[PDB]
């Protein structure tokens, strides 16, 4: 349910396994031995969180044991204990003695005072030795990822000279307890760790493939460690690594299975030293760089809209990988601690991925810089841009759109449009000073082309931007808000519904306003385009524009032949709980632009959709009246593989649960009983909701609230007086209702 | 040379998790499903290929797969012929097989001929004897075998057979050691052909077969089908879920633990699975044809192209581009027998392109990792690692001695942008404050309606094509430097032409009067020795730098935009050691990335930077989108910068003085710049161009080098074949003589 804070004071590794039988428990004892033995406050917490073949097998035990036996052998004293804390019932009753599982009163302590402490814990066990995800039903016994999860987080905390072991079980894509593959399940912690690879044959290939598949889960490995079979595999993985990882042989481990082994960790200690050394500098040399981050991107980086004399080291905030929603950040302030913070501005509002989705799209990402890289695009075709141009023209622009034009972000792709819109305006009337025409408070993007098409303010003035000119006739739009629960309309210096679905009713637009928005409209250099942001101005402070206000200015300029662009930028794909604004507005445009979360949040890509005729009017036999835009990287391959999976995933019931019946539709994220007292609060202006967004409007009192939700772990950025969540498409409504809750309680507080 | 591949015919790699998980039983398997029917049509061929193999003789899976069908061809009654060859051996291989004798070609052959009958076609084509790793065999028996050897060996197969299907089984694991220490996977990859998985039932045998499955996908390539053999404990299941049921997962029977059973029974209980599997590869190759043979008319339908009147474009010219490997397009071609072969992309694709194959596999996995971990990650105020890996490796490199901050865009455009807006700041408070830029007339700085501005007037310039535009600049018109028959000459409006004593010549004079003596000008933006979009014209580098040097002296910010020529695409990382002058600003993308994804970055002088401080977030710079900085375009700058710069990577960086070596033959060269029809070449780094003197022959020099295997897009009259970074000179070489063959010609 909520978020997590792992200290990172002391290094903790998981311990993952090319197979099963390699050694991978052999290695912890070897780590432990190596790090409990030398020449007082010293621990090393090992865990073997899940642990199937119980109790006749039990990993615990045997480190626990081994250690016993090595202390007398290097004569040096230490405290033990092993702890088993639960089990199915299968496994319980072997022993003598809910979600089918048992609490264990299980525990060993031959305790040594002042002596460094070995603490052995298995947190989860089954009977039969198979994998964990068969186990589980069999004996009728699970755990969910997060049980585990939480529970591991709580043995971290309680315990934090130190260091911490998780043995893995199995291979590292062994499904656990619930069917998820190991490595997914522990990637939420992001923990560093090593690989046991295997010294045997085919063992090469099964090493560089089980690292593969964790590198392409996000995590890092300090060491690869295997057993020497006389095949001298570590030359291989030594060159295939380019030696940025050490690989360490340990010596042959006697066959003789009556042998204790005792000798033989005494032969491998240089190598355990040496294992334990890499895991240790690793760590320091992992703290040494997060602990001067901050610092050195205050010198080194010159960031967008940010004003540098007023940021201080203090609030740079040092982000390490994400998970999904989350980020996870690093803290010094704290006990040095990486803890998880939603991203609550969607990342400058790209942002889309579930944790699981992230993963698929890294695959899918993977893949295609192998097959593809990036492959010219001109008069060239390729499967990845082929596939996203017909999901695009088959959802977000079905019934209006049939040419796809590629460009690199949604600047770019804005300026592409007013392009063509300008050429089929110049075709129909023959043809000059051409302006659009837009809504004041609209944001179409920072190149100076898209820039002309956002009315004058101080963002607009010489010094932010010299060569603007204020290209359009920019008219005042009516807006909807929520206040007190009710949803209103604000019209402007110029000029109560029951439920928010009433607005954008068909019904509305035989009524009074569409009368009275037709005249107003009707009643206004050549305006050559119509310019909108459909139904929310983003950059503008999420004001939800009256939809049949502009339904109204679209049929109106269509009917004086000026071409629509709908600038769908922000809200394409789900961000407003519709694949499209079109939906929404009830019409159709001549021209539309796509980008942000068309990617699903993981790298830029930008498409212009246009109707046909807009394609024709720049038709002939000259290649000058051509449409002579272009960019080096448009329609790379990257993004189109990577959209045109966001596209069918963000789309379907199966991979979104957020998806409804009608497939047409997300299902409300934000809790309604929560969204009414927000806005009946005596500090609140307006709420805006709708698909993933929920806004507020109230200075300092606005940053106080920030600094309280970071506390709360929900990072966030404002826009001056509007304070926003935004979540993904997929992201769940139990995740949405704590969000609001953490907002009403510091909303209250002052 | 480029390869050819008949695509006609289904052709499937049979992939392994581990050894000893059935591999040669899934092929034998197949075989028998596909030559054992009731058609027994004459022409039916199943052409099996063992490309490597070790433990020979005492092993051998071309006599086993042999074998095995002459054994069931009896218990279905159907007969066939069958024959099996083996084509080379090491010479302790050699003498095992009696042959009374460091690759030796054998002549070694059985077969049983029925006329008639469906043909199986066994052949292993090199073999050693030690039954150990295919790489520790070919040093411990003095005996190897390379990577591309092994490849024009399976090429020259496969042509010599093409009802008909292919199987070639792997040695090993996805990634064990070829015989020259390449993993498997890697060395099969310029081929890219479509593959099943044989996994594992055992246990542990789920994560076993997930990252094979893994590796091969990260490797470009496609599954038809995982298989494997039960154990009892529903592995498939698993793979299915992972898998989401998209390729098929089939499950063998036990196959029988007695040593000396002749397994027949079991293939014959295990047909269903085989019949199963044979159709799943039948089946993936002929929809991957349907889509491959309807792409080239539908992107005519759905696409709209940047830079492309449509109504010339027709059906015929779409160029259908399957995948790509380093520098060479895999392309498809159903006007042949349907076939996949390669074209060297000469254009660099939008002039973008670097990786070598080695590099594009290196950087497919750095991105992975990246999407994994950080996917994108909001920039203002934040760090994370890969940005700031990236901007010192930016500031240390490309900007060492001038540069002290990292601004971060989307691409070339906005990055210009970035920059005129930072340059007319650092202007606006030198001089205390309508602004235009100065320009060299040809220059290029990218699409978007303000990087258009810096752009002289001409036709693409019109209201039609920009219908915003205003040209505000003053555009003066660059001397060019060109080779023609031999020796390089000015041409007013090769080391000698960069060197610093040239600076106290005449010219130097001649040009900082003319400069000199020419609404308010606040900015310099050049394109660094070549203009690029232009027409391949290179500078006069003198001519550039005194124009730096006077714009200083009046206090003007000076731009260098180095989309074009940044990170070796000139042989260098920067123009700045070119030019031997320093910018203020300066803008890099493109090549930035390796060519793999956008990414750019505007650098600029401390002093530039500090213009934009004050206490009003209104002084700041307001220019930002929303995946700036983003972690992939970074992780992979920062890998690509470290690469190109690197000996040991890159084996162009000469390794006494770490820069780019000459990758253009000198004759070739000068034998293009003798040639009659040529008006000028233009040659340094990855680049070669030349002009003609006569258009139309410019098209039709293309068509035959499309022919050559080198894809090209012209620039009017200039032709240019453009490498990457890490492209072999003998690559290059073959460029040239192409060119030069199709030159004389006319
Ligand atoms: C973000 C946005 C743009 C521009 O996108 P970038 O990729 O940041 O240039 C244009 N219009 C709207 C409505 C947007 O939200
Ligand atoms: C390509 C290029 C640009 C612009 O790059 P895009 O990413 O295509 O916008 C700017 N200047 C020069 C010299 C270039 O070559």
């Amino acid at each position: 349910v909520s978020p997590f804070h792992l200290p990172l004071n002391h290094p903790t590794y998981l311990i993952w396994s090319a197979n099963t039988s390699l050694g991978k428990t052999l290695v912890s004892t070897g780590i432990a031995a190596s790090f409990l033995l030398q020449q007082s406050a010293t621990k090393l917490l090992y865990l073997k969180p899940i642990q199937t073949g119980f109790p006749s097998d039990s990993d615990s035990r045997f480190v626990f044991s081994k250690l016993d036996s090595l202390s007398l052998r290097r004569q040096i004293p230490i405290s033990i204990s092993n702890s088993v804390l639960h089990s199915s019932l299968p496994a319980a009753k072997s022993l003598g003695l809910e979600s089918g599982m048992c609490s264990l009163n299980f525990r060993d302590e031959k305790t040594v005072t002042g002596a460094p402490e070995l603490l052995c814990k298995t947190l989860y066990a089954w009977e039969a030795a198979i994998s964990p995800h068969l186990a589980a039903e069999r004996e009728n016994a699970t755990v969910e990822d997060s049980v585990v999860l939480q529970m591991i987080e709580k043995c971290l905390k309680e315990e934090m000279d130190l260091l911490c072991l998780v043995e893995t079980a199995g291979g590292v894509a062994s499904p656990g307890p619930s069917g998820t593959l190991q490595c997914d399940l522990y990637r939420p912690f992001r923990l560093p760790g090593i690989l046991v690879g295997d010294g045997r044959l085919g063992g090469i290939s099964g090493t560089i493939a089980a690292y593969e598949s964790l590198k392409l889960r996000g995590y890092d490995i300090a060491a690869v460690v295997f057993e020497d079979h006389g095949l001298v595999n570590e030359v291989p993985l030594t060159s295939y690594l380019r030696n940025k990882v050490p690989v360490l042989v340990l010596p042959p481990v006697p066959k003789d299975p009556s042998d204790d082994l005792i000798e033989w960790f005494v032969e491998s200690d240089g190598v355990f030293k040496a294992l334990k050394e890499t895991m240790v500098l690793a760590n320091l040399e992992r703290l040494e760089r997060l602990n001067g981050m901050a610092k050195l991107a205050g010198e080194v980086f010159w960031w967008p809209y940010t004003q540098h004399k007023l940021v201080h080291q203090e609030t740079v905030t040092v982000i390490d990988s994400r998970c999904g929603e989350n980020f996870s950040i690093y803290k010094a302030s704290d006990n040095s601690s990486l803890s998880q913070q939603f991203d609550a501005c969607a990342s400058w509002w790209t942002q889309g991925p579930d944790p699981t989705f992230q993963a698929e799209l890294a695959r899918e990402m993977g893949y295609t810089a192998a097959r593809f890289g990036h492959v010219m695009f001109p008069e060239n075709v390729y499967e990845p841009a082929l596939k996203c141009a017909e999901l695009l023209l088959d959802g977000v622009g079905k019934g209006w759109a049939s040419r796809v034009y590629f460009s690199d972000n949604g600047s770019t792709a804005i300026e592409i449009a007013l392009k063509m819109a300008f050429r089929k305006f110049c075709v129909d009337h023959n043809f000059i000073v051409v302006k659009v025409i837009a809504l004041r408070g609209s944001y179409h993007g920072d190149t100076l082309g898209a820039m002309e098409a956002q009315a004058p303010s101080p963002y607009t003035g010489f010094l932010q931007q010299p060569w603007y000119t204020g290209r359009g006739l920019f008219l005042d739009p009516p807006t909807v808000f929520l206040s007190n629960g009710s949803w209103n309309i604000s019209l402007p210096e110029s000029f109560t519904f029951t439920s928010r679905d009433e607005i954008f009713d068909k019904s509305r637009d035989a009524s009074t306003l569409a009368r009275i928005y037709s005249a107003y409209l009707s009643k206004h250099a050549h305006v050559g385009a119509l310019i909108i942001e459909p139904v929310i101005h983003g950059a503008g402070g999420m004001h939800m524009v009256d939809p049949l206000f502009q339904r109204v200015l679209v049929n109106e300029c269509r009917n004086r032949k000026i071409p629509v662009i709908f600038d769908e930028v922000f809200t394409g794909f789900w961000r407003l709980g519709v694949e499209t604004t079109t939906e929404l507005l009830g019409c159709k445009p001549d021209i539309a632009c796509f980008a942000k979360l068309l990617t699903g949040g993981m790298v830029p890509l930008a498409v212009t959709l246009a109707t046909d005729a807009v394609f024709d009017s720049f038709s002939g036999d000259s290649k000058l009246k051509a449409l002579l835009h272009g960019h080096s990287y448009s329609a790379h391959a990257m993004g189109c593989a990577t959209a045109a999976k966001a596209i069918q995933w963000f789309k379907d019931p199966e991979t979104n649960h957020n998806i409804t019946s009608q497939g047409k539709t997300l299902r409300e994220l934000w809790d309604e009983e929560l969204v009414q007292q927000i806005s009946s609060h005596s500090a609140v202006q307006r709420v805006v909701v709708i698909g993933t967004l929920f806004a507020l409007e109230l200075s300092l009192y606005a940053k106080s609230l920030l600094i309280m939700l970071r506390e709360d772990g929900i990072f966030t950025r404002p826009l001056g007086n509007v304070i926003y969540l935004m979540c993904g498409p997929c992201t769940s409504p139990e995740i949405c209702r704590r969000l609001l809750t953490k907002l009403y309680k510091r909303l209250g507080e002052f």
